[PDB]
């Protein structure tokens, strides 16, 4: 009835759920990248632009296996990877060059330049991010000034930027060579370019004039909202042509509306080889003051109003498992690395401050490397092992505890998905540390699920969020509770941050 | 023929060797008895399972001695060096113990060190004795035992009691005990400048020290201090193997191994390895108090018309449990020589520092409220990396101690000899000499520690004239046995100021 389109940084896929949220086709083929100098990660976007339709042709076949077609289908939303920038030309509807993906850091020089600028410090208070490489303001900019190619583009009056849902809605609808040729982004993704002012969630003239971007020089995507009918045009040619667009998230917020995560202080937490949490404020906007990133959560638009998030990640949660096992010989296996804090009734004492790049928000040490704490000839495997998983709760905690104080809202719920929130005494121990219960839900393609939540929504499929979420009852194991003494989790953290302090200074020049 | 016989009787085994005149063994038996340990902390050697062991090993011992073709009469003498500050109370009548021996790592006077702490007049002591307040010294066993033993409390009272370290125990018996011509309570300086009784410039008694215990020299029979070489104050084996051969040598153990490396000299130095390391440091005529926790002692007394020579003493508690702790605690392998292979495999410690605090550090850091920390950990770091680190936190704790010495004493170090556990370790002496900037010298024969104990007896007995015959004929002599510093100090100063900051920051972490 709806469907949805989930193209990221590794592969594209394209799902197709009912009104309970279960999915009944999919449809994945994967993508190879580049790294032509350390640093530097590009991607020639008319590939997974038709990787991704390649995705709908297989998967919509399959889709008639059952007898069900595209008029028993409303909308499809799009989710997408996020901050990746795309370039090409008012006249063709073709690219002007190749695409710079978030992990790209050619930018470093371009940065540390821009943040001695006076005006520098000004930009967080509106785009709610930090100067950085991901952002889209300066993989653009990098190309207009550095690129040989496309810079004229800028000059003579004929060149469009966009990240990707804009690319993709773009030749979807037929590319210029259409009725009306839809050249739009949601708000979403454009939070995460560092032009738009988070509270109005309009293109910022101040942002601009800082980039040096002229407006009358450039061609950049409407800004629309989450659900919309109309904004997202219809599909262009193809098994879903005709079919309305009516989704668009970005690839993070996306998966918090999967999860149904639509209450401040509702949170969720992607294990891998670190963490990626996500905190929803409400409807006010927040800054933060502990370095974490302010975004839009999403924008249902249809009346209601916008809701916003705070967004954290860690450096090491899964790393911490791969350095015991390859680096230090424990197991060769990750269970077993549970089975050996499973080994141990608790840490023994024994505290892993995994700073092994230093430590990040809300810390912020730069000097600090890895340090171990707490070590007596009674330590064993087990005790570190055991240590190691909680360095991974410590840091959700005291993120998590930074976006309470930044929103003025207390943690509500925390829902995790990843390698890492497989390991039952792992996520026990958040419940422990975090005093709040910690939701493991089956249902595994959450950041797809999203943008046909936003797609149904714009469409009736759901009345409202309050339905949406009564609908995904048809789809220790799935929920941990709090079971530790409150009093004997804060003297847990309390060692954690003592050891924390005690690892500041170690890295002299 | 003509050999020297050496009792050692150490806190877990005994050995009774026998030494030819150039140092080299040719009729050895060891013993593991039982220490007793019935609750934390405490340790307690019945006092017959040390003096069996010691028979015993004279019987294999001279078993193997005749295989040879020799007998009593190729033995001149016999010397005897022992675990120290063990305490041993019994009946000057009977002969018979009073109570279990105490061993000297044996906890149980904490409370009582705690409160004599206060007692006020404690800040005398160091400079009188050498050595400050500890659970170690016999006084305080002594003490519990008269404070928590009614048994040894009458015999103190009715005069019959009498106290002694182990090496006055054996001497006692081996010359028959009670009931022989001759009886025999005696200790030797060493074992006496650890009691905390004895005046370290006197080499006898002091009043106001066993004031301060509560200890009247009338109503107990200490043993009389001695010269470690006597011909005639340790009387003679009186039964068994050694029936009539005389004892003439007596030396606390770790001042026995610094006199089996020859360290004679101002600066001269030895390290024994173990679970932990003892360091030993010969400061001359004139003895040395300590400002940086250093405990001073008396090095050798050996008569003959020569002073007396004293010694600064520090102690480590992690070097071979470092080795341990990596094999057993972690799996890094299953021996030492892996471990070592290990830390070969790389080129350096790559960044990592192991403060090896399990228990606190001791000399010159006095810092109680560390735990063992491990700093410079990044997704960069392998197991030799750690195991490198383990091996240079003793070297940087061995250095510690040797420059506390050196300020101390105002000698250079002129040398430093290794016996025991991790000297086998190439890289780790090796790191050593880099470290500390001078030559690290391994001998090959093992038995260092019951060597020092036959030197003392045969200058009683004539088998070397003066001391400077003795280190000629212990030369008269694979591994290699010297190694000399190869590192830029620049380096080297760099890694132990990357210790010394680890170190700092590793203190505060205990909590109560």
């Amino acid at each position: 009835f709806v469907g949805s389109i989930d193209q990221g940084t590794t592969s594209s896929r394209f799902l197709i759920f009912n009104g309970e949220g279960n999915p009944v086709a999919s449809h994945q083929i994967e993508f190879e990248n580049l790294y032509p100098k350390s640093g530097w990660h590009e991607q020639d976007p008319y590939e997974l632009l038709n990787s991704v339709q390649q995705c709908i042709d297989g998967a919509m076949h399959k889709f008639a296996s059952l007898g069900y077609s595209k008029e028993n289908i409303r909308a499809i939303g799009i989710t997408n990877q996020r901050e990746t920038t795309v370039v090409w030309d008012s006249v063709t509807g073709e690219p002007l060059h190749n695409a710079i993906v978030w992990p790209d850091t050619r930018t470093s020089a371009l940065v540390r330049e821009l943040k001695a600028r006076q005006s520098a410090d000004s930009l967080l208070e509106l785009c709610g991010l930090p100067l950085s490489t991901y952002p889209s303001s300066v993989k653009l900019l990098w190309l207009i000034q550095n690129v040989d190619a496309v810079k004229q583009a800028y000059e003579e009056g004929r060149l469009a930027f966009g990240t990707v849902d804009s690319w993709l809605i773009y030749k979807l609808n037929g590319g210029a060579q259409a009725e009306r040729p839809i050249h739009v982004t949601d708000s979403t993704n454009a939070s995460r370019t560092m032009f738009m002012n988070l509270r109005t969630l309009q293109y910022d003239d101040k942002l601009l004039g800082f980039f040096g971007i002229d407006r009358n020089k450039i061609k950049l995507p409407k800004i629309v909202p989450s659900s919309d009918p109309e904004a997202f045009g219809k599909v262009a040619t193809g098994a879903l042509a005709g079919v309305p667009i009516a989704g668009c998230l970005g690839d993070q917020s996306s998966a918090l509306v999967g999860q149904c995560g639509f209450s401040p202080g509702q949170a969720k937490n992607t294990y891998g080889t670190g963490c990626f949490l996500l905190y929803n404020v409400g409807t006010e906007p927040v800054i933060s003051k502990y370095g974490l990133l302010a975004t839009v959560a999403y924008d249902f638009g249809r009346g209601r109003k916008p809701v916003y998030a705070l967004e954290g990640s860690i450096a090491v949660a899964g790393a911490g498992i791969t350095f015991l096992m390859n680096n230090l010989g424990f197991a060769p296996k990750p269970s077993e690395i549970n089975a050996l804090a499973e080994s141990v009734l608790d840490n023994g004492g024994v505290v892993f401050v995994t700073a092994f790049s230093g430590l990040f928000a809300p810390y912020w040490i730069d000097d600090a490397k890895g340090t171990l704490f707490g070590i007596t000839q009674h330590t064993t495997k087990g005790h570190i092992a055991r240590a190691t998983l909680e360095a991974t709760c410590y840091q959700t905690r005291a993120i998590l505890d930074a976006m309470e104080k930044d929103s003025g809202h207390k943690l509500e719920s925390l829902a995790v998905d990843g390698g890492l929130s497989a390991s039952d005494l792992c996520m026990q121990t958040q419940a422990d540390i975090s005093g709040i219960p910690v939701d493991r839900p089956r249902m595994r393609e959450t950041t797809a699920l999203g943008a046909a939540i936003a797609a149904g929504l714009a469409t009736g499929v759901w009345r409202e969020l309050d339905h949406v979420k009564e609908s995904i009852a048809g789809g220790a194991r799935e929920v941990f509770y709090p079971k530790m003494d409150r009093k004997k989790a804060e003297r847990l953290f309390r060692k954690w941050e003592q050891a924390v302090e005690m690892s500041r200074g170690w890295v002299r020049e």
